[PDB]
């Protein structure tokens, strides 16, 4: 566990695809971004600023990507919101 | 342009790497998500409110994925904060 706190977990990927692979997710349970309400302004801002908070943390400083799957076409597998960091290897483009 | 408010503007990328791909950006100077600050928290969330809602007005109901990119090896090309957000065909893994 790299930080938790009242409203979110952050853990490392369980498949990770770069150096430095891992998640920020909600307590809350929002299923996926598609189905986020104006209720979760605050908390998605939050979500946002942990995971720039955590790259930090992580040595991510020469750049990273911050990933939101949402549905089949967006590759999510799980339907709880989750955001992905991926830093550590030149990320490439297009983003899959 | 597809939205604009007091906070931000979403438009179309000029180099679109899915049959749906655009970019939604605050007005406020926030060069790249890891320069965000507290302050920031509001306007983050909101941002991805745009985008959500943005995605349902393109016809995004079989998932899109949101990205955002930081520095060099984020493959981030403008310092100033975007959003991408792609979909319309499979997205694959990982995302770059």
């Amino acid at each position: 566990i790299l930080y938790e706190d009242q409203q979110c977990l952050v853990f490392r990927d369980v498949a990770p695809q770069a150096p430095v692979h891992f998640l920020v997710i909600p307590k809350k349970p929002i299923p996926r971004i598609s189905q986020a309400e104006e209720e979760d302004q605050q908390l998605l801002g939050h979500l946002l600023l942990v995971a720039k908070q955590t790259a930090k943390a992580e040595g991510l400083g020469d750049g990273y990507r911050l990933v939101i799957n949402d549905g089949k076409l967006g590759a999510q597998s799980v339907y709880h919101l989750h955001i992905h960091v991926l830093g550590g290897r030149q990320l490439q483009w297009p983003p899959g």
